[PDB]
């Protein structure tokens, strides 16, 4: 079930060697990313967590403040203009501290839950390069959140929360958890890392969360718990992650009024419920082997004729059920019925309508799914209901499945 | 009435000298950015286009093959990774060939409409850089129409169908068409250039739009319909336009079988319709004078108390408003309620919903514009619909007014 096969297969994306580790995304691979986020979108609305855009690159000067330049200079690219030197961003959060900073805070202001699909580059050793699961461009489902010490446990809370949610909705419900602690290279005290390193556990074990501890791999700003899903292989990929920060806001001159009118310094949060939509693409690629559900199909349905007199049938449903809000395409072409039906079933659409003389004398449309099952003779509009069900609950099963 | 003023008014956006002509978006500004990509998007629907994603970065001999390293070196930003060098892009269009390049293409794929909001960089002279109208990182409604020379006509009449199309949307009233050709440093031969030029203009007389010449600024490899729109001290910028290639495609190897079963070069339109998100934004702002239509305000409505008597049944408002699909935020501050109207007012928020005593027994609301208008009172239910209708329907108006 390697993703890699199935992505050509499917034209979701493709890569080339004039940008290695650069995704070039295809019409239908760039369907499912697209749904991913108006999923995500959908579950933090639920937050209340603003969404915001930062800018790719700042100066070197910025990274050198926040520990980067000196602890994560190797994964860095960099670039210039007009002698000056910048990075390109291999991470969100520093530009998500120069937006914090905009504006007196207050204790009221928190917790400030600040969310971006932003778009990182990292320099990755070729050699590490492996399909959508480790690039050298990709984009976060990232966040950071401004808070108290004392509001620590109940936000970790609820992005541990966010993350079994958002992943029993593919259906993944068995989770291999580490807690990765302090790294060689690193900045802050080991005080303030002893702190860190016990909250994320306490918060885990609160959760009833099997985790195994993993030895010098959190990230040179703070500890990090990691959520491993595996691909067909059984490799172990991290994916969704909580990092507990006490160093950058610090750092990046953060602040607000307390309760007591005393400025203090805020707590960050960092974490990806889904990873990057590269890595957990390729996941789902090989879970669902090319199958996924119908809401996030890059074609949920094609309509096919079996001559020339039902083209105009044919296209009237297509735009029937377009309009209806279904990704719909018409097969129009001058090929043999069994050869189109194998074409789409082999590109894995959820639902095929054929249509002959006798569905266009009818008004109904016979229906086959891609799992080669006959569901007969179906009314137009029941099709549509029950396919907006479907994607409307992003159902993991197709119609009497 | 300059949109660097009302973008701080509203907390838009912010820029800084850590990232020169790079935007910091503000969770407000960004919902702005998202709704004109929802727009663009349902119009890319009705014509017809595939949307993909291409890398940020390619091999610097790629950019050489399109001429872009001769023609337009000064432009681009530049980064290596293990002794080979990469340019960030200045452009989509290479991208877009790649992705056109991978799978055999036939003459019946054509005309091929291939879109992204594309995030381009360009290293623009920082003293020529102008708040949200020339900036260094952009995102552009491009898209790549790879069609037949017999197609030229249809293809670019369709594309500046699209502009006055979307256009109208804003209600712009002053629109300056101009055809910029053949530059100084270019590529193509002079009868490739006289035929771009002609075929525009011809597109131009046919659609009955007066225009005027722009000589020697069209872009390297082909001329370019300007769409220009204007700014509140009558500045002209450049938003949509229209461009027609014939050196592209042949220069990445770009081909398909025609119907005479001979291998052919494919002609390429580049399109932009609003240009950048960043510009346009810049120019939507200056001309509302902050006053975005209700689907592009980022704050729709504002529920205010005037004692935390009514802050219950602000609450289930804000909860029924937001369920609603409506922008809603809650105002329970303890403040004079002629100091909240104000503040909503300088933040340009379209409607205000007092609550006082009165309303939470009759369960209605006292509504009351941006404008300073009194709508009196209205069912919540009422004011729903009307908003959904005003949103849906991307009304430049108010209700009465
Ligand atoms: C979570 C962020 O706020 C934090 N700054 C951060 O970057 N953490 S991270 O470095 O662990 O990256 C977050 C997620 O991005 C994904 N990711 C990281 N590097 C790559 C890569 N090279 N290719 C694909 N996905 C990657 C992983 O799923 C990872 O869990
Ligand atoms: C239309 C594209 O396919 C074509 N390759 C292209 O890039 N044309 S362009 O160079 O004219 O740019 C398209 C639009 O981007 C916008 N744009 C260009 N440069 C900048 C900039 N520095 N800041 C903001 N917007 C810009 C303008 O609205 C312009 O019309
Ligand atoms: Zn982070
Ligand atoms: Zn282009």
């Amino acid at each position: 079930r390697d993703h890699r096969k199935i992505g050509k297969q499917l034209d979701l994306y493709h890569m080339q060697e004039e940008a290695p580790g650069m995704v070039f995304w295809h019409n239908d691979g760039w369907t499912i990313f697209r749904e991913l986020e108006v999923f995500v979108r959908s579950k933090l609305k639920e937050y209340q967590y603003q969404e915001v855009k930062g800018p790719f690159m700042m100066d070197r000067v910025l990274w050198e403040k926040t520990g980067h330049w000196d602890n994560y200079k190797d994964a860095m690219f960099t670039t210039s203009s007009e002698n000056r030197e910048y990075c390109i961003k291999p991470m969100n959060c520093p530009g998500h501290v120069q937006i914090f900073n905009q504006g007196l805070k207050s204790y009221r202001d928190l917790p400030l839950r600040m969310a971006e699909f932003g778009s990182c580059h990292r320099n990755e050793p070729s050699g590490s390069l492996h399909g959508l699961m480790r690039v050298r461009g990709f984009t976060q489902d990232d966040a950071h959140i401004f808070c108290t010490e004392e509001q620590i446990r109940d936000e970790v809370n609820g992005c541990i929360r966010l993350v079994y949610d958002m992943y029993s909705t593919f259906g993944f419900e068995k989770i291999v958890v580490k807690l990765s602690t302090r790294p060689e290279k690193r900045i802050g005290s080991d005080e303030m890392w002893d702190r860190a390193e016990a909250d994320l556990a306490v918060a885990l074990e609160e959760n009833n969360i099997p985790f195994e501890y993993q030895l010098g791999e959190g990230a040179f700003y703070g500890p990090k718990i990691e959520f491993t899903l595996y691909d067909c292989l059984d490799r172990a990929w991290q994916c969704g992650t909580v990092q507990l920060d006490f160093s950058l806001p610090s750092r990046l001159s953060a602040s607000y009024v307390g309760e007591d009118n005393e400025r203090k310094v805020p707590v960050m949060i960092h974490r990806a419920i889904l990873g990057s939509m590269e890595r957990f693409i390729g996941i789902l690629t090989e879970e669902f082997a090319g199958f996924f559900p119908t809401w996030l199909a890059p074609v949920q349905v094609v309509i096919m004729n079996i001559t020339d007199s039902q083209s105009e049938y044919v296209n009237e449903l297509t735009q029937k059920l377009s309009n209806a809000g279904i990704r719909v395409k018409a097969d129009l072409r001058n090929e043999k019925i069994g050869f189109k039906i194998r074409e789409h079933t082999l590109r894995r659409v959820p639902y095929m309508l054929v249509c002959g003389d006798k569905e266009v004398e009818s008004g109904k449309v016979a229906v086959r799914t891609r799992r080669g099952k006959d569901l007969g003779s179906m009314d137009v509009n029941e099709v549509i209901e029950k396919l907006q069900q479907e994607i409307r609950s992003r159902s993991l099963k197709q119609l009497e499945e």
